[PDB]
């Protein structure tokens, strides 16, 4: 069974990794701004969107992998040592989120579209080469 | 930030621990039966649903979890401790995502309300006395 978290929003997991490693924030820090702009919606009743739908998931999905890495890491090992069990999902798993978090959130804030377009846009200015690539980088607004 | 991921749905986590730990199927034979019911709408570039959409993640989730708990039976050594992680994951998460999956599979089966309903019902049925009780449970089956 082959499922793309971002096929149902027009985007893929291609399109994302299209992005260098480092240009998303963390995942603490992208947790932080969830409830920062969104909380109210994200803690409603209501659908809202898919990107809600999505965002909630994502957010909680986290929260079970987290959850179940700090009550593994307590339970033989030193809290100074016990730390490769949480330092092990930020190096497989904690990029992929990192996409995921960023990619909803944005979608909330500036439309599905924008985001899209702007990854497109993104994606090949960094490529480019200083010299080549106008001083203007593309800009993610409404 | 504090979620429900049943409150969009019209449910809560109390309402679903209504119901037995047992009552659910494993992990592994919930997204066996995913697979073989929805493995095509599920991966359709298609919302479908906030059933569909929400279940994506759930299925998804479940595989990176297993990634992460596996891992850790590599690192371990004791008969003991190895069972230490497929101890909590039998207790915690995987009741978590067994109730999580189940509520989803069979909301897109047989509809949301069917699927509550039937979740009172059925929760007031195990808790009701056997001889206050019919012989025949509440059923769950295709409306």
């Amino acid at each position: 069974m082959d499922i793309d978290p971002y096929k149902e929003f027009g985007a893929t997991v291609e399109l994302l990794s299209f992005l260098p490693s480092d240009f998303f924030p963390s995942v603490r820090d992208l947790l932080d701004t969830a409830a920062a702009l969104y909380r109210d919606a994200l803690e409603s009743p209501e659908h809202c969107s898919p990107h809600h739908t999505a965002l909630r998931q994502a957010i909680l999905c986290w929260g079970d992998l987290m959850t179940l890495a700090t009550w593994v890491g307590t339970n033989l090992e030193d809290p100074a040592s016990r730390d490769l069990v949480v330092s092990y999902v930020n190096t497989n798993v904690g990029l992929k989120f990192r996409q995921l978090l960023w990619f909803h959130i944005s979608c909330l804030t500036f439309g599905r579209e924008t985001v899209l377009e702007y990854l497109v846009s993104f994606g090949v200015w960094i490529r480019t080469p200083p010299a080549a690539r106008p001083p203007n980088a593309p800009i993610l607004s409404t």
